[PDB]
């Protein structure tokens, strides 16, 4: 039986896999020691990374260039790619070709991470976040401009349980356990929520929610996408390739529900470079924004400023989704794995291959072929 | 009479040359649009760049994801690559895969243009400075952290006349013609040469540079390189990877001589992404710094903290050079140009390629074979 595909992540131009057995697997490029196989070199089938092989990862996360993951039973973080600002949080810049520990987070209970272009940020299983990183917009949260070679407590979320973080080129977003939502880092296209186009260097609270409580929150590289306690889904930041999805090329600095989605509930989000995914309760995937090298898999290369409803064989629905910079992966119920886009860096998984802009299957990873 | 090569330049990814007959060429790395080309697909071998014919191009000058050109008859400064943050000049964001005509900078008699990461400045007949692109840390020099995305003048340098100036990834240098240093932008490691680590938003002068006059500068990525009247080499910024070159891993707040080429005069300079190289009036080619890729050009891929010389067939001399972010490209006297270093785009120019640790020569521009 082929191994249960349990997490997907993308960066920019490279993928990531956990599987049952606990095993990694990645492919894409690998020019910065993204992959973590020890060489630089880039890989077009998904390949196991040996040096992960006992560690009992439970959960991997791609920045653009880089790639960090954790072990519940190990109590202990993981991080490889590249090394400049502090993105891989071990105290120095020096890039990484095969998974280090992160030493400050051993023996932390680790809840969620995300990863964006340059920073990191970890959340506990008590509610408290710490981050790491490039800080040049405050992007960080910890109220100044300095990089931070090594996690840091953010503590400005002193009292205040958060759920989950998330992270994008220069920015950053969370939402609490009550459903807060916050936004702070680069703001100059509106994507932090908060209704101009300056930065935070701490977390400031997004007033306008429609009135509602969020329990999701993702970033694109300069968009943000959070969810509703009733299932809706809004967007806002940067709309030039139309990646808010509401119909127009038009910016939002203030969180603008997505009504064409208003009939589903929202399960899943992923944001890209320019384009943006979302899944719902029953297993349909959309997708819209920049379409160039056919990311947002809907047969063509036509950008999409709506969302339109990325097609699989037999219907078969969706259950998990990432979004790459120039390329998207997919898991399906039927545990298959699909990739569509730019496939350049072999970042689609299915081997020497030119860009696609529908979703194809990855044999090495599926059941079906 | 034959075809030579006029003057070559290196990106992060990519080479551009300029070839007799007025003729545009570029390899490597093709996704962003910076080869020029329409398509998004890396070259491994020089391709001509036929929109260009006919325009009298003179100069090219890469950033690490764009290129600009310009040409005297036309009075037209050209732009194509990645788009973010306005560094293609043209009041927009968009990428371009084509060159395009910076109109702000039509009828300007151009001396001399720079590119750095995401930001471009440009030198006038008459020593004015103009810039455009990323500006958060204040590497544009007009007083703000407000990106541009249209050139602006910068007006700190009125009644001083520059001759010429150089971008790092977002920081930038000047010289003056009476042979006074500015430094400006992202100051974090030490490379403005003030003495600090503190970003600075307009130029400000470098007063201890070893009581010299400076006749040039170039910059890396986070690294910053001049040469006085008397010919001494001077480096100051991040030497992590040792590519300040005084056989130490030390940071330089100012200005340092090297001293170990004390007995050379230095005709031109060159910064890469970890690495440097920089070129005698006897022609001989020194290199330094980060050699994972074997881009020091020395037959190994061991870092080097102390220049050593780059050797050719038959000791032919050199006479340009310019450091990309893992390869470098030199001409030499026999009108031939050689590459070294990561060859994975095709910017080696030498068709399907391994990486490269020692000079290798560009058949399709060469004299030789
Ligand atoms: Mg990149
Ligand atoms: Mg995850
Ligand atoms: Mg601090
Ligand atoms: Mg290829
Ligand atoms: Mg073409
Ligand atoms: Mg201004
Ligand atoms: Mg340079
Ligand atoms: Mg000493
Ligand atoms: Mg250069
Ligand atoms: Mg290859
Ligand atoms: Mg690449």
């Amino acid at each position: 039986p082929p191994r249960k595909v349990l997490i997907i992540s993308a960066g920019a131009s490279h993928s990531v896999a956990l599987l049952s057995g606990d095993i990694v697997c990645s492919w894409g490029r690998g020019e910065d020691g993204q992959l973590g196989h020890g060489d630089a070199e880039d890989r077009p089938s998904p390949t196991q990374l040996s040096a992960l092989d006992g560690h009992q990862i439970v959960s991997v996360t791609c920045g653009a260039d880089h790639t960090v993951a954790y072990s519940q039973s190990g109590m202990e973080v993981y991080s490889w790619g590249w090394g400049d600002f502090g993105r891989l949080g071990h105290g120095n810049s020096s890039d990484l070709f095969t998974p280090l520990p992160i030493k400050a987070l051993h023996g932390i209970r680790i809840k969620q991470i995300a990863c964006g272009d340059s920073h990191c940020l970890a959340v506990t299983m008590e509610g408290e976040v710490q981050s790491w990183g490039r800080n040049q917009n405050g992007q960080l949260g910890l109220g100044d401009t300095e990089d931070s070679l090594v996690p840091q407590k953010i503590q400005a979320f002193e009292g205040i349980r958060i759920k989950m973080v998330a992270a994008g080129a220069e920015h950053t977003a969370a939402v609490t356990e009550d459903g807060d939502l916050y936004g702070w880092g680069w703001g100059r296209y509106g994507n932090l929520g908060l209704g101009d186009r300056t930065d935070r260097l701490v977390p400031e609270r997004v007033t306008s929610t429609g009135g509602e409580k969020m329990s999701m929150v993702a970033c694109g590289w300069r968009h943000t996408i959070s969810v509703s306690y009733s299932g809706a889904l809004y967007t806002y930041g940067w709309s030039k390739y139309g990646q808010l999805g509401h119909g127009d090329l038009e910016d939002h600095l203030i969180p603008h529900k997505l009504e064409a989605l208003s009939n589903s509930f929202i399960s899943q989000i992923s944001g890209g470079f320019r384009h943006t995914m979302a899944l719902t309760s029953d297993g349909k995937l959309y997708g819209w924004g920049w379409n160039k090298f056919g990311q947002v898999g809907v047969g063509n290369n036509l950008d999409q400023c709506s969302p339109v409803q990325v097609r699989f064989p037999d219907d078969q629905k969706v259950v998990q989704v990432s979004c790459g910079w120039r390329h998207t992966l997919a898991v399906t119920e039927r545990n298959n794995v699909f990739a569509w886009g730019r496939g350049t860096n072999g970042q689609l998984g299915i081997g020497e291959s030119v860009d696609r802009n529908f979703p194809k299957i990855i044999e090495a990873l599926s059941v079906d072929g």
